[PDB]
């Protein structure tokens, strides 16, 4: 194995949505200028990864998707400085630079140069790295992290402890980072508040850990699927409510519930209409409602202005507020400390071929996360 | 005269929407329990009386609308402890009570029995007191103050010092605090940031004068009418745009600008794109816009999610942030201090006779604020 070779390695392209992933064979390019290529160990089965194959994140296709994950540095760049290989990493969902307008203010993760905002489906000098049956498959997020071996960025990749067990660390990399930084740094959630969660995934359950940590008196999950209630109170939730059982709207049942309104409200489904439920069950004049879950494409709320100019305060939050070379080796070295329980998180341990079998477990509600191990 | 009377002055009442302002012979009854009687000096004219007269501010009618005053305590209720005859009070157009939810937490002013939310036209007691024809008259807000007396409760009335010029200092009652208070304090404009106004009336030229008073670098004054551009310039705005100058979106004319968008931004206008487009001219990572203008009722928005979710904060205020009876008092002290200059605000000063005049030069765009002295 040498350094700048091209690896013919499996991977699983989606070709077009509505589709199941085609695990396929794929040729990956040596690192580029100021790249990692990654030898791939374990790697998450996030929420967004069905908003491509749904349709409800536009990036361009064909595209090999997976943001949540860790690896091995394998092969290296010609310049980079942070990662040499055999160390663990972890590729960012968002990159920090260090050079842009975002990475040099004390507030904000979403740096200029990643590739969300207007997706690209490649890498920063322009030009992918995977070939399958001779044409080019765009990369996902600068990560796409479903395959053995993946090329990422200097700036989104983050370099972590040596020891650190990987089928349970790579969910550092995109939904616990999310949930518990939009706890406790976006929101800044205080001791004693009263929080309401909307929806008990990953990211919810992550909230919930987050919420707890910061020391709320109450939280309050909201989830259709009652089975993850029986998740969610062991990691927090002093009440569940579900919304199928009320005919009453559930803006008013966590009003008259919580004395008014609770104090936190977070929004981790990604759909409108409990965007505008969330952010109308906060607290009329010190509420804060944090908007986790990515909405589908194209489409706009419809909400009264009133409900913000009475005192509220509506936020969003990409990784939850975390500058990711930064945030990233602490979040694993907090988890060294065992300062937070990473296990309730992860239901399911597949192989990578059983890809599929995993979205499925995503798709029924039948699992929080399934981890895919190579 | 005594204490306990019925009172006959003169008030503009509103007797129906989109007619003017019926200056006619009232009764005033004496104040009930808790409750303050005030020989009104000077009232400003505000827009939100223009949103009664115009339809946008849903409350009972017939009402004697205006908030914006000061006065002097002419009788007094009994139990109340605070102010007492003889002394210069402002009403406060959002009260204080202490008891509540609200005005027990750090942040909030938005106390739960004001009268803006679920508008009744009355007092807490469920009565009115403006008699005119034998009909009673409804109060606007619990500060009804386009009568020569008026009857406010002791939670919503603000002792300030003996010496103040209340010509000047009814501005303090509510156009200056929201303004200046939704820069300093709800926003919390920082040292050498990028601010933007949208509209550059008494409030917006108020919020300038907080950006400015918080350090701002730049401050970017957004208006139609460009004469107000020359008053914008004397209070801060080291730049003045006008949307009707440019045929380009001004979303993208204040990204251009400012660089990726302002730092801060402010909707002072009250209306729905220019509060969808204050949004999107934030930066997408750690941009604040602030609501301050109210919206017409019952008319929801139109606003893609994913502008909160990069990282941007989207908040409101009513009555910028302060706590009206802690705060207006040390907005007056501060006002003696000499900390504002509260003269560019005032352009016009009529008796009350001439009230429709004054809403005359508010509705052709000829004034920032009309004084009307008794
Ligand atoms: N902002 C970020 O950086 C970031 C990061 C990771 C994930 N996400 C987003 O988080 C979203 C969900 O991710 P997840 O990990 O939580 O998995 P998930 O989708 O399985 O969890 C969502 C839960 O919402 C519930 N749901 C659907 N409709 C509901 C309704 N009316 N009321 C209550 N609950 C309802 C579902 O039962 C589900 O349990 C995804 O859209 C993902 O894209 C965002
Ligand atoms: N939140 C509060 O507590 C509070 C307090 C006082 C006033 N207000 C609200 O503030 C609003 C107006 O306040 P004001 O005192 O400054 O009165 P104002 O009418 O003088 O200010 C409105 C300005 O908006 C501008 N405008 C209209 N359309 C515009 C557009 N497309 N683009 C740019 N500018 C446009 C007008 O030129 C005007 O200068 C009102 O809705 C009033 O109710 C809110
Ligand atoms: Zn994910
Ligand atoms: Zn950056
Ligand atoms: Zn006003
Ligand atoms: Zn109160």
């Amino acid at each position: 194995s040498t350094a700048g070779k091209v690896i013919k390695c499996k991977a699983a392209v989606l070709w077009e949505e509505k589709k199941p992933f085609s695990i396929e064979e794929v040729e990956v390019a040596p690192p580029k200028a100021h790249e990692v290529r990654i030898k791939m160990v374990a790697t998450g089965i996030c929420r967004s990864d069905d908003h491509v194959v749904s349709g409800t994140l536009v990036t361009p296709l064909p595209v090999i998707a997976g943001h949540e994950a860790a690896g091995i540095v394998e092969s290296i760049g010609e310049g980079v400085t942070t990662v040499r290989p055999g160390d663990k990493v972890i590729p960012l969902f968002t990159p920090q630079c260090g050079k842009c307008r975002v990475c040099k203010h004390p507030e904000g993760n979403f740096c200029l140069k990643n590739d969300l905002s207007m997706p690209r489906g490649t890498m920063q000098d322009g030009t992918s790295r995977f070939t399958c049956r001779g044409k080019p498959i765009h990369h996902f997020l600068g990560t796409s992290t479903f395959s053995q071996y993946t090329v990422v960025d200097e700036i989104s990749v983050a370099k972590i402890d040596a020891a650190s067990p990987l089928e349970k660390v790579c969910l550092i990399g995109c939904g616990f980072s999310t949930g518990y930084g939009s706890a406790v740094k976006v929101a800044k959630v205080t001791q004693g508040s009263t929080c309401a969660v909307f929806g008990l995934g990953g990211v919810g359950l992550s909230v919930i850990m987050g919420c707890k940590a910061a020391g709320a008196a109450r939280i309050i999950g909201v989830d259709i699927n009652k089975d993850k209630f029986a998740k969610a109170k062991e990691v927090g939730a002093t009440e569940c409510v579900n919304p199928q059982d009320y005919k009453k709207p559930i803006q008013e049942v966590l009003t008259e519930m919580s004395n008014g309104g609770v104090d936190f409200s977070f929004e981790v489904i990604g759909r409108l209409d409990t965007m505008v439920t969330a952010l109308s069950c906060c607290q009329e004049a010190y509420g804060v409602s944090v908007i986790v879950g990515v909405p589908p494409d194209s489409q706009n709320l419809s909400m009264n202005p009133m409900l913000l100019l009475s005192g509220r305060t509506w936020k969003g939050a990409i990784f939850g507020g975390f500058k990711s070379k930064d945030s990233v080796p602490k979040l694993v070295a907090d988890f060294m400390a065992k300062k937070f329980a990473l296990d309730p998180l992860i239901t399911h341990v597949l192989p990578f071929e059983k890809i599929n079998e995993g979205f499925d477990l995503l798709r029924s509600g039948e699992s929080i996360r399934t981890i895919l191990t190579f």
